[PDB]
């Protein structure tokens, strides 16, 4: 039975309560790159370990936080390896305003994903995304996301 | 063992070909949007039954073909009752000029996959794309691609 | 002093009061693509001799309406002989639902405009959007839009 | 007559060249975003003072470099302020592979310049991208397009 991890970043940790949310329905161990965009080592093992990835990171300025990129551009050590190759990935984001920018975050994690040759589990759109505590609305919406990745994760693993 | 229907738009021809070599590698049933976006019922039945369903479009302009998208509107239909949650999605695209532009077309077909509830099976980036017949390379990257998702599908069936 | 043309498409009719509110701002001239994806030759010399053109669609299924990308796909015409080149580009949606694709929408209408070689002006955040008979609120941003596209186009003429 | 800003970051020093080449064409001063993703103070008050701004990235992990993208963040402070309203844009990015991606980072400077209110400008497709020293081929369409971006600067200042 699955093994998902959240791996995430949180500005001001909205985008922390969302990780919780997404953990408890996955079941997920939690890991939290850090205010400079560093991951433990036991977080970077944990997510070569993983049967499914779940990215969380606030939308800030159009995009995924600085942090959040910066953790995934060192991604790219497990991604000349294929490490992370054939699993089931989602994501999540949390901002203070429009769904516009929202979108294209959420989009950048799909790339993410498909760069390393993974799955992409849709919202069951493409993925949670909320307004920034927090709603219990968008926490509930984001707990029935992860336990939606880990039932695929485990169908697929 | 699994069902994959490859569902798809050529202008000119070029995307036809790669639409062969896609359901060739996932053993596929090949439906066409005809030239005015329009989808024969024998199409809409067989992507109603599929286990896998793999996207086909032109990028023109900057974005999938208007035939393409006049289909994809046209799947409002089994989007209200769905019809097509938990499937397996891929797609592919191929142009005359930049992987500029067909990232976006890839990326469009990414999001018509989630609004439908489905997953997302990336290149084993995101999905094929192509130069425009058409070189054996693309069409080889296609079939594995079109074998990729099949896979994915009896797995997760 | 400026000459800009909305060229819009709508699907029930709240993309067109959201092009007269941008027509009102900009003093534009308005032009419909009809429910098939056409528009008359009245359109097309217009927007070859508009200073200024404000591209606008309803968001369906994520993307444009297969109607304006129809128009956009037959804009090819003009692409080829860079009719549009160095021309004011602008934008705006409005659909039922998530400002989510909105984003969407609009990113391509920058596309189009880019692939035309044209300036695009921003919302004085990428161009309007808004939910859907409209509130007040939409249609006043809209206007405003609509004048600080004509605005730049005069400068810029 | 105008002042026009590069700002860029170079992670390998290929993004360098190439931001060498646009401030050529729009006779620019060049600001460097540190391996850090900092902009010294005499970078963003030469950002508050320019006429145009063009950003500068490379195309990693799918979008723009954590650095520049600490810088975008960064520009929060601006753009509270609304700083950089109505200056004109553009953009540049360089990969060692597929324009596939490069779009993506190229999407991001036009959100960003958007986000700011700024007008964007096009490559006379949305904006110079480039393969990785580079050919002279893409250093001259990039210097082609820095003084396209001045020249625009210059009549609407």
């Amino acid at each position: 039975s699955s093994n998902t991890v959240v791996v995430y970043h949180s500005g001001y940790g909205h985008t922390h309560r969302m990780a919780e949310a997404v953990a408890e329905g996955a079941e997920a161990t939690l890991h939290a790159i850090d205010a400079e965009g560093n991951l433990s080592e036991d977080g970077w093992a944990a997510l070569d370990a993983a049967d499914a990835i779940i990215f969380g990171t606030p939308t800030y300025m159009g995009g995924p936080s600085w942090q959040f990129k910066k953790f995934a551009d060192a991604s790219s050590k497990p991604w000349f390896s294929a490490k992370w190759q054939d699993k089931v990935f989602g994501g999540f984001t949390n901002s203070a305003s429009l769904n516009g920018d929202k979108l294209n975050t959420l989009q950048y994690l799909v790339l993410l994903a498909g760069q390393h040759g993974g799955l992409w589990v849709s919202l069951g759109y493409i993925a949670p995304m909320a307004q920034s505590e927090m709603s219990v609305g968008d926490l509930e919406t984001a707990r029935l996301y992860g336990a939606r990745v880990a039932n695929v994760a485990r169908q697929h693993k």
